[PDB]
């Protein structure tokens, strides 16, 4: 479907048990390479296999796209197609890697959709997941659940009424980091064309879900993912899904810590 760069994988062969998508700006290497030696390495989760790709579009500078070109051919994990790639364009990303899993790995059981600036505990996601026994139109994360369109003329999240002319949004989890199953993705990118557009990529999905009466459900009884941020210590992140408001160096720092500590015991 018209795609740039294509990961060398092969689900058909290994059907993955989590795939990570992340999005991130073609400037933001750092950002990647971070989560490459972190909750992005490649691996088996409790026998489960681990994959994590990259979303990107294209952009005018010419310096960027031979940057990740190179990165491209080094990492074989860029899922990338030809839209420019700025902030108002990230529901086209979204739908990029919603369109690569329902084309390119149907066989994915659950699929995480991630933003670049987050500490994500793969580990303990897949224990509730394989706790969950929901493998079928199965959608999770941060629910907002009685949003209402921002109409701050100046605030980054801001919609006028051409854009949303509505008084509430549906039903949708926060875009920093959403899990669904792996059917889910075709379902999406099907009714995608038929459902009103709108720029915000996390309230665009959440119409595609509701067009398709799928409900969202909390992942585990207790909270998991956190858009606000979060106090870092070792026991507290053993137990959550997602938190947000991690530049590079501090998801090192943090990753480190919980290597540091493996073999000791929490409360
Ligand atoms: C992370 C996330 O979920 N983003 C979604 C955004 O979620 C915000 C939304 O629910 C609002 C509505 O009450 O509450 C939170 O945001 C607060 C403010 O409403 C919001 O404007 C503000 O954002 C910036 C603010 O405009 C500036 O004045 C300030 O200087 O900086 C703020 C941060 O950049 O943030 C506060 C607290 O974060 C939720 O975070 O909602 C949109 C839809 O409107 C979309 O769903 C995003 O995914
Ligand atoms: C999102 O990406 C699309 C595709 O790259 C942008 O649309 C193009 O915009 C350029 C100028 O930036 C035009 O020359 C093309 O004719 C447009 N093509 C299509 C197919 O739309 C769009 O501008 C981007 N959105 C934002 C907000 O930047
Ligand atoms: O052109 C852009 C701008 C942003 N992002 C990604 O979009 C997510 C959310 O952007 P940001 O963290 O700046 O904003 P927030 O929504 O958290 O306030 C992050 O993963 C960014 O890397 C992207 O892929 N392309
Ligand atoms: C998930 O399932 C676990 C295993 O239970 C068995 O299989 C499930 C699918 C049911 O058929 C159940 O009757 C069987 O005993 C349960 O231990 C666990 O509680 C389930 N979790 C949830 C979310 O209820
Ligand atoms: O495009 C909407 C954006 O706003 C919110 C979230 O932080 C991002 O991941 C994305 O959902
Ligand atoms: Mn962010």
């Amino acid at each position: 479907g018209n795609f740039l760069k294509l990961p060398d994988t092969d689900c058909r062969q290994t059907p993955p048990f989590l795939v990570l998508l992340v999005t991130s700006s073609h400037k933001q290497l750092a950002e990647r390479m971070a989560i490459r030696q972190t909750w992005g390495k490649e691996r088996m989760v409790k026998g489960k296999q681990l994959k994590t790709f990259f979303l990107l579009g294209t952009t005018s500078s010419a310096a960027e796209t031979k940057e990740v070109d190179q990165e491209s051919q080094r990492h074989g994990d860029i899922i990338q197609k030809d839209f420019l790639d700025v902030y108002y364009n990230l529901t086209l990303k979204t739908m990029m890697g919603i369109e690569w899993v329902h084309r390119f790995c149907p066989q994915a059981a659950f699929v995480m959709k991630t933003d670049s600036d987050m500490f994500i505990n793969v580990d303990y996601l897949t224990e509730l997941l394989l706790k969950k026994n929901r493998t079928t139109r199965f959608f999770t994360g941060f629910l907002k659940l009685n949003e209402f369109p921002i109409r701050q003329p100046f605030s980054k999240w801001f919609v006028s009424k051409s854009e949303y002319p509505w008084d509430r949004y549906p039903p949708f989890c926060s875009g920093t980091g959403y899990v669904f199953s792996g059917d889910v993705a075709s379902q999406v990118y099907n009714v995608s064309k038929s459902v009103p557009y709108i720029k915000l990529e996390d309230v665009f999905v959440g119409l595609c879900l509701e067009r398709l009466n799928i409900r969202l459900e909390e992942l585990h009884s207790q909270p998991t993912f956190f858009p606000g941020g979060l106090r870092f210590s070792v026991c507290l992140f053993r137990r959550i899904v997602a938190c947000h408001f991690i530049k590079p160096r501090t998801l090192l720092d943090y990753w480190q810590a919980l290597e540091n500590s493996r073999g000791e015991d929490c409360p």
